[PDB]
């Protein structure tokens, strides 16, 4: 749909089988989640905000579904203080800003 | 203009008679610029992130020109990694997501 921005941008996804609610993250390069559980194998990584850096857990080519739209990609797992949706995921369901 | 997400949506900005470069962030709140130099009194504030919080100056009633866009309201001020357009300068100048 189209998405105005005097809330922040939730919606609903699932993702390894779970239920939840992210925010469309237009700043956010990659996507990240607290509190999944995800199968397989991952990789450590570091990577830096607002604030510093955090550790997270990085899974590969993993389904996910954003608002109703199929996508995969890479799913970072780690102390996020809200789920986001990044451009690397957001590119797949062909979404674009406006104004 | 409409913009696409396959790199990060930089656009250029005119703010406190200064020209700065800007991440268009809808998962920002508010808007966040390191190193410009406004005029006038400002209140501390810590604002949360990726990584933890960070000390910001806020100033309020800051007039910011977006891509060719006027607008006013509060501008932080503090280290972030880039500068970002948040949610508060964005609504008004009809910013909004679609796909
Ligand atoms: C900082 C920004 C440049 C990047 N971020 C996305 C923002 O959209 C972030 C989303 C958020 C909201 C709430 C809490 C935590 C985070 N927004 C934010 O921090 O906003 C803050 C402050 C502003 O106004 C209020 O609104 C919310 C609060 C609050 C005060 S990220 O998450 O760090 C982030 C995300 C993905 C990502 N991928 C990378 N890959 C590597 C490169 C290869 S790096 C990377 C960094």
């Amino acid at each position: 749909p189209q998405i105005t921005l005097w809330q922040r941008p939730i919606v609903t996804i699932k993702v390894g089988g779970q239920l939840r609610e992210a925010l469309i993250d237009t700043g956010a390069d990659d996507t990240i989640f607290e509190e999944i559980n995800l199968p397989g194998r991952w990789k450590p990584k570091l990577i830096g905000g607002i604030g510093g850096f955090m550790k997270v857990r990085q899974y590969d080519q993993i389904p996910i579904e954003i608002c109703g739209h199929q996508a995969i990609g890479t799913v970072l797992v780690g102390p996020t203080p809200i789920n986001v949706i990044g451009r690397n995921m957001l590119t797949q369901i062909g979404c674009t800003l406006n104004f």
